[PDB]
DNA sequence: TAGTAGAAGTAATAGTAGGGCCTGTGGATTTGTGGATAAGT
């Protein structure tokens, strides 16, 4: 958890690749709680249920974006708690990002609750100068441009 | 053949006629009072 802009994203995604190339047969999945829910809902509309339990519960590693987004959603938090359960019981891997903590997140059950502060929270906070300056020079190089201090 | 468990929903107008009056200074205003003035005798 973090405020926004604040880095998660590019540390999940650098999750994902570092387990794609240290691991080529690992089936990781990245998204956001945003088309969670829209493949949840398309696939009870559509009778694709199945296939979207299929799909979610066997993924090797599963990343998720702003998992706040559940909230006020009653079946999509019931739906991704069991796709929770299914995949912590197979011993896989669920890394959660979020701007809150979980105790602070409206409309969340106490399960699911009380399952996101089973493992590891980390949180992030604004940079500061001299990471600032780093991350400047390194986009700065990266692109290819010399800029004075 | 006897048959299931289903969600997350928006950006919103234009709008009425209205009570006397108990009080109460401020100031015009419309005259009476007095003064100025022509005349005529
Ligand atoms: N050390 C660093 N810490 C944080 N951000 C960094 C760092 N180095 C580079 N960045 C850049 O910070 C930017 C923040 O975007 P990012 O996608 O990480 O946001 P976020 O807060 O995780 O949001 P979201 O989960 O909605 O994508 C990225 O473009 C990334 O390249
Ligand atoms: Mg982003």
């Amino acid at each position: 958890y973090g405020g926004v802009g604040l880095g998660k994203t590019h540390l999940m995604h650098a999750i994902g690749h570092y387990v794609i190339d240290h691991n080529p047969s690992a089936k990781v999945v990245y998204l956001s709680s945003e088309k969670f829910t829209n493949e949840f809902i398309n696939s009870i509309r559509d009778n694709k249920a199945v296939d979207f339990r299929n799909r979610y519960r066997n993924v090797d590693v599963l990343l998720i974006d702003d998992i706040q987004f559940l909230a006020g959603k009653e079946q999509t938090q019931e739906e991704f708690f069991h796709t929770f359960n299914t995949l912590h019981e197979e011993s896989k891997q669920i890394v959660i990002s979020s701007d809150r903590p979980p105790k602070e997140i409206p409309t969340l059950e106490d399960r699911l609750r009380s399952r996101f502060e089973w493992g590891l929270i980390t949180d992030i906070t604004p940079p500061d100068l001299e990471t600032r300056i780093a991350i400047l020079r390194k986009k700065a190089k990266a692109e290819g441009l010399d800029i004075p201090n």
